[PDB]
Order: C-alpha cells, then sequence, then structure tokens
C-alpha cells in the first residue's frame, strides 16, 4: 500500500456506520480531517475560527499543524494511520 490507496481509504473512512465495528474518536477525526486537508489542498487557508466555533477551530487548528507536509506525504500518513487504527481494534486492512 502507498499513497496511491489515498482515495481508497478515504471512501473507508466516509462509509463506516455511525455506531459500525470501526470507532473514530475525536482524535482520530481531526488527524483524518487534517491530512485529507493537506493532501487534498495543501497548507492551510483562510482565517482561524472562531474557539467558541470548537470543532471548526479544531479541525483548522490539526490541518495548520500540518503545514509544510508535501501533499503525497500527507496521503501517506493518512492511510497508515488508517491502516494503524484498524489494527489498533482487531480489523486489516486492504483496499476494497
Amino acid at each position: 500500500m502507498s499513497a496511491a490507496d489515498f482515495e481508497a481509504a478515504v471512501a473507508y473512512v466516509r462509509s463506516l456506520p455511525k455506531d459500525g465495528p470501526v470507532q473514530l474518536d475525536n482524535a482520530a477525526k481531526l488527524q483524518f480531517y487534517s491530512l485529507y486537508k493537506q493532501a487534498t489542498e495543501g497548507d492551510v487557508t483562510g482565517s482561524q475560527p472562531w474557539a467558541v466555533q470548537v470543532e471548526a477551530r479544531a479541525k483548522w487548528d490539526a490541518w495548520n499543524s500540518c503545514k509544510g507536509m508535501k501533499s503525497e506525504d500527507a496521503k501517506a500518513a493518512y492511510v497508515r494511520r488508517l491502516l494503524t487504527l484498524l489494527r489498533s481494534q482487531g480489523i486489516q486492512w486492504k483496499p476494497g
């Protein structure tokens, strides 16, 4: 598996049901969000959200923490994080 499997990894995460076999805590969701944005859009854009927008601000800050990361490195990190998260829940992943 490589950065070429990024889209399969994203599709898998998008497909996960709410209370299904894979559990994503806030940390994992923020890691996937930030690496996804870094992989697809590059460095963080725009102004920092207001703190009262807790989730929006957390997402933007997480993306900001990825600045300087090459898009292919963000793609690889996303797939690696999916594989590691699934392994921590007794699941082996393969695209498809």
